[PDB]
């Protein structure tokens, strides 16, 4: 199918990674540079994330379903079914809301597409409503993540795709904090893309520090798998 291997011959090996963060969350002005690279294969994602004008005013996990869905290991029987790669090299965007229970919320629009040989995620973060003594102001969350399923069907009126789950945040005294993510995708181009079956992608996250960083950042490990058609 030369539609699917035009995304083949895209994402082959490993791909270099580069995402850029202005955020504003309650007038607190952040911005973020990540680096690293993804291997769409096996749905490995490595990727570094360096807060540039200091402080970091929200919790690191809070940022990480922000922080590049064309790079889910699609099985050989769902290829078909990867709208993401579909709509590379020109790319697609990526929109969310996602409210924190009992919380702000937090508007996001990012461009997904490749710049040369570089895989590259543009995003502008509006945060609002937030509790400065809450959990994601207060700094209450743990730095760990969950396990998550992400549910995708096609948004076929406008071309892509939409995106509904739940995240919970591990906060610091044993309880949850919940982030419900509301999220659609449409393609750049005018080329035609795949739109899918429903299915899911399926995520693991790993956070670490880079023991040689004196700046506050992020160190991320993600595997990605999409499932949920025999």
């Amino acid at each position: 199918d030369p539609m699917v291997s035009k995304g083949e011959e895209l994402f082959t090996g490993v791909v270099p990674i580069l995402v850029e963060l202005d955020g504003d969350v309650n007038g607190h002005k952040f911005s973020v540079s990540g680096e690293g690279e993804g291997d769409a294969t096996y749905g490995k994602l490595t990727l570094k994330f360096i807060c540039t004008t200091g402080k970091l005013p929200v919790p690191w996990p809070t940022l990480v379903t922000t922080f590049l869905m064309c790079f889910a290991r699609y099985p050989d029987h769902m290829k078909q079914h990867d709208f993401f790669k579909s709509a590379m090299p020109e790319g697609y965007v990526q929109e969310r809301t996602i409210f924190f229970k009992d919380d702000g919320n937090y508007k996001t629009r990012a461009e997904v597409k490749f710049e040369g040989d570089t895989l590259v995620n543009r995003i502008e973060l509006k945060g609002i409503d937030f509790k400065e003594d809450g959990n994601i102001l207060g700094h209450k969350l743990e730095y760990n993540y969950n396990s998550h399923n992400v549910y995708i069907m096609a948004d076929k009126q406008k071309n892509g795709i939409k995106v509904n789950f739940k995240i919970r945040h591990n906060i610091e005294d044993g309880s949850v904090q919940l982030a419900d993510h509301y999220q659609q995708n449409t393609p750049i181009g005018d080329g035609p893309v795949l739109l899918p079956d429903n299915h899911y992608l399926s995520y693991q996250s790993a956070l670490s520090k880079d023991p040689n960083e004196k700046r506050d950042h992020m160190v991320l490990l993600e595997f990605v798998t999409a499932a949920g058609i025999t």
